[PDB]
């Protein structure tokens, strides 16, 4: 019940007590582990609020104080009256920072307390949502010197008036299925690229077409909006060794911004809460570029490197993979856009783990996601045992809006 | 209940029913997942149900469930248990048992091969010298001049736990490790403690970088004894790189036979604490873990130096770059010398097919994603994209404490 996690490269043992505050369920049982599975009322509300406010007030060293008790009563009064309640700006910022802190799949959490929270709860329309998003995009990009940020639209009321950003990321490339049977652009977005067109988008059918924003306010039908190109910073991908690499016509966007997730704070649900940080190199080079169901460019690059692709045992796929990722990091660094390599990031995460064990008694972490999709065992986190569990406040997944939207 | 796993690269969805037959525990709960934790004497009371459950499986597999042969055997085992407090497995049951424990090894990527396992019955063994003889025959059969064959040798089961057979080596063939006075390590750092024991037990160490450890064998609860595996039985491969001619000059070699000797085989409640088994290597075992782990030979630096890599910033990915070449050299060398080896693409791809087959014919395939995914180039192998369920079936291979911590020394 007081658990220990061992790093097998350094012999460091940390003790975990934080897990004994976990409330939500993992998907696992004593008989079966689901660690690699991607997704395993008024009375409901107040204990949730209470748990949150207790944490908040303990974090500011006024646990059980006047203000604490006062606030507890105040919220309690509001819930009974209004069937919900509103967070104070202080609570909102704290909630959001702690949702990031608790996100067991994010490797970048050492930065957690340096989050810029944009309070967009006064927003009422999609145009409004568009304005708030552009401001977020411009602020976070910061001419290439990325700053972490989140923008928080109004909380769910009766699930009929939900704010949603339909895009999965604020900035993604389009996906077109060809008569050819092949697929142009990003295949992860083929369906989303479709719905953009069904609602009205004038697709230019290219390889790297920046998708439009598709914003839903107050439960209404969603609306399309083109992000000003001058706000979308992009990096052309070249290789500091292969002059031919540029001829591949590869580029990527600099701002990684998750927009499809649900932020839960003290029982309240924020269904539109786009957040952004900066890329770990492998996210683009390994996953976006090399996944079979994505841009899948390994064959092209290997062909261009003139490798023996006759045999898996030549490790040509591995060879190309490295070069590509060298290029990605190179291109971002040369255009002065923030990016972190998988070595630096994981190293920082181990440090963050030590801090969290020390100042908080633990750090929930999902090894399957923290370990980079290349060179796993030459990063420190490979040899680091982790305990995975769900704390609140949290970022949760939520259904794609098209499957739910009452048109 | 039915459970679904999804491959996100192919959208193939599989349904697991097999997990219902799982009794042992995972270490996880509804509130915590211990999926990355490496490591989260038995009365007649608990033994016969275990025996029944095993024999029931056995008889089902041979399509004789409920037969007279089946019922008579259950009867025989029950009577033998209460009379003698234990029981003996038939040769057929032992073979079936050993294969199925490999089959259920959720951390093993090579299980497509599970049904082709040479089982050597060493239950008539009584002494360490007898253990050495058996182990030699294993090494020679499995090696087969480089055309490797999977094999397991099974020494007598545990009785009261005071008479255990144990192989003290973690692997039948491994290299010595020596801590120097200056704090550096010569040879394999993972074998420092074990090398020290051997030296203490009387081993005369050449003190080199690749000294094949002697065998330290414990029979019937007695103190362990040292034996040197005949060198001519130890197949080794010099590591060279197909383009880099300076690579040979690193002075690297490895052995061809990968053989786990410190695990415990459970079959029908019986405990076989000495059960060394061998397969063949997936390249990354040597190339990535053996050579490049910081706590192992750790050759990434010297290799990268000689590659003239920009080692000044980690964002040059010099480490990743060296890692690949080293793994290229390992596979190259083994194939050149015609010793069996498999690359991680080939091996993971076969495992996906094996897994799909197991769901269709068996209703499941327990699998530990944290272990199954190779330690380099994870997402360009198909297992990375494969959802897996992990649970514990018997028969099984289990960890057991190192015998130097538990042994009661005679003297
Ligand atoms: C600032 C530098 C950051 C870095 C280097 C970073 C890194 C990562 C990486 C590599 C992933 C894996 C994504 C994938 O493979 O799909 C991830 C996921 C995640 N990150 Fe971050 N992140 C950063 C900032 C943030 C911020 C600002 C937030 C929220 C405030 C956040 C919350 C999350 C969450 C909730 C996930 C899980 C996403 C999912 O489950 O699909 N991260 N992060
Ligand atoms: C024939 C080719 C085989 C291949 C390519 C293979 C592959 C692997 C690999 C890569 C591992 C991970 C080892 C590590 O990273 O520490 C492993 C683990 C394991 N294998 Fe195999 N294996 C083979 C044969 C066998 C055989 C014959 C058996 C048993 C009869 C077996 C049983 C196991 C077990 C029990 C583990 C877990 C080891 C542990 O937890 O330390 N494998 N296998
Ligand atoms: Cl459950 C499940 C099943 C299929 C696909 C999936 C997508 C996971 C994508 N995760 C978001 C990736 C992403 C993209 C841009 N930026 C970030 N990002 C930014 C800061 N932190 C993370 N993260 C989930
Ligand atoms: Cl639980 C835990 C914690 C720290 C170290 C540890 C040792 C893992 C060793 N795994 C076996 C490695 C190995 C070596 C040679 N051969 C094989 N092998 C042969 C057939 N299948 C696997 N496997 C366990
Ligand atoms: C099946 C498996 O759970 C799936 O492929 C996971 C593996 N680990 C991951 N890790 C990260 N960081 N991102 C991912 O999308 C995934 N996908
Ligand atoms: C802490 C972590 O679980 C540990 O380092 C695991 C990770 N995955 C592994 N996978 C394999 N094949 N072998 C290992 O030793 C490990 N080590
Ligand atoms: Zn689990």
């Amino acid at each position: 019940r007081f658990l220990k996690v061992k790093n097998w490269e350094t012999d460091v043992v940390l003790t975990d007590t934080l897990h004994l505050k976990s409330t939500l369920e993992t998907g696992c049982t004593e008989h079966i582990c689901m660690g690699s599975i991607m997704l395993p009322t008024k009375d409901q509300l107040f204990p949730l609020a209470k748990e949150f406010l207790d944490q908040y007030y303990s974090s500011i060293k006024r646990f059980g104080s006047k203000a604490h008790m006062d606030r507890l009563e105040e919220v309690n009064k509001e819930i009974e009256s209004t069937s919900t309640y509103q967070l104070k700006d202080t609570e909102l910022i704290y909630g959001a920072k702690h949702a990031w802190r608790n996100a067991s799949r994010c490797v970048g959490r050492i930065q957690w307390s340096k989050l810029q929270v944009f309070d967009a709860r006064d927003c009422t329309t999609a145009h409004g949502m568009f304005n708030y998003i552009c401001n977020h995009v411009k602020y976070a990009t910061n001419k290439g010197n990325l700053r972490s940020a989140i923008t928080i639209f109004p909380q769910r009321t009766d699930g009929k008036h939900d704010f949603r950003v339909w895009n999965s990321q604020l900035i993604r490339y389009a996906g077109y299925k060809q008569p050819d049977g092949s697929t142009l652009g990003d295949p992860a977005n083929v369906q989303f690229t479709e719905i953009c067109i069904q609602q009205g988008w004038k697709a230019p059918r290219g390889r790297f077409d920046v998708l439009p924003l598709l914003l839903q306010a107050n439960g209404n039908d969603p609306e399309l909006f083109q992000i000003p190109p001058e706000l979308v910073l992009e990096v052309p991908i070249r290789h500091p060794k292969f002059d031919w690499f540029k001829d591949l016509g590869l580029k990527w966007y600099g701002l990684p911004a998750v927009s499809n997730m649900l932020l839960e704070i003290g029982g309240l649900e924020f269904s539109a809460c786009p957040f952004s940080g900066w890329y770990m190199g492998t996210e683009i080079g390994v996953r976006d570029y090399c996944d079979n169901s994505r841009y899948n460019i390994l064959e092209e690059v290997a062909k261009k490197m003139d490798l023996d692709m006759r045999k898996t045992s030549s490790l040509w796929k591995d060879q190309a993979l490295v070069e590509i990722n060298i290029a990605v990091l190179y291109s971002f660094q040369s255009d002065k856009v923030t990016i972190v390599d998988h070595h630096s990031a994981t190293e920082s995460f181990i440090k963050h783990m030590e801090n969290e064990y020390r100042c908080r008694g633990g750090c929930p972490a999902d090894w399957v996601w923290i370990v980079p999709p290349m060179s796993g065992s030459i990063t420190p986190v490979f040899h680091q045992e982790m305990l995975n569990y769900r704390l609140t406040p949290s970022f949760e997944y939520q259904p794609d809006p098209w499957n739910t939207h009452v048109w």
